[PDB]
């Protein structure tokens, strides 16, 4: 059945102003090049970035919801431990590793992935049989 | 399997227009003090207001859509019956009373929400085994 | 279990300028009269066919996530097979025809919509038994 939900809205002019400030978990997420790129609002990149971070946000908020979070406080690495990116046609695809790989060997997580204009979204569900 | 599945956005600044106009489905869901306090729209209050209100709406279109809903309108008491919290930590809950909590003492309900900027956002979805 | 799923924002003033120039995805989804009235920003009709076409593009993207999809690109005909429209309480519904309508014979397919302000959005959940 359904193991959990997340749903992220991100302000793309919002995204652009913080994603290049130095910090682990920017720099866990995307290349410093990225992130220059993506500083500028009105840039391809920053609303393509900002869904993939609306991607990553979502898996961690239904991951946050589901019965693999022990703690109110998110784990050590799970920016690390889970990514979203993109292949050349703008289709989502999750990766896992470290810890969090290990615990959700057994569950699947479905994303999705939208913009227009100055809004990014995301949807995830995680699911197992 | 899925029973039904609801997804709702909130302009905030709308929200905070409305909010604390006298009524019972708003009386019924925020304190007066809260109503209050969302009225300004750029307020915390009003962010984390609106965001809980697309919940619940997000879960009522979820059940309108659903074999629970008999007729086109809504069943009296249904915002009263339907209500989503947050703890403090921000992460809703589900609380059913009534008609409503009898009916789906059976089913689950999964409810995510976000906001940022002007917008609020909710996605809920109902389901069994 | 789900086999798919799709989320979309539309920008409501975005789709009001593209709806009405000539082209066959357009036509085949909205008639002439629809499109004339939604191509001015303000109206009821821009907001409500921005809300459909956001539901019509989920199912699709649903559907490009799943094993259905064989290829990157979208097939011949899939905006003709694939429509949302709403009955008079708002509330959409899915209809499929030509190969679409053939494969997808034995799977259900979840649409929720949604506007306020300026944007439109959708979710979509793909699932079977």
């Amino acid at each position: 059945a359904i193991v959990g939900v997340g749903i992220d809205l991100v302000s793309i002019p919002d995204f652009a102003e913080q994603v290049d400030r130095p910090g682990t978990v920017f720099a866990e997420t995307f290349t410093p090049g990225e992130r220059r790129d993506a500083a500028d609002k009105s840039s391809s990149a920053a609303r393509h970035l900002a869904a993939r971070w609306a991607a990553k946000e979502a898996v961690i908020k239904a991951w946050s919801s589901s019965r693999f979070s022990k703690r109110p406080a998110l784990p050590e690495g799970i920016h690390r431990d889970i990514e979203v990116v993109t292949d050349m046609w703008g289709r989502p695809k999750v990766r896992l590793s470290g810890e969090i790989a290990k615990h959700l060997e057994d569950v699947t997580i479905h994303v999705s992935l939208t913009h227009e204009d100055q809004t990014a979204a995301a949807v995830a569900i995680i699911e197992e049989p």
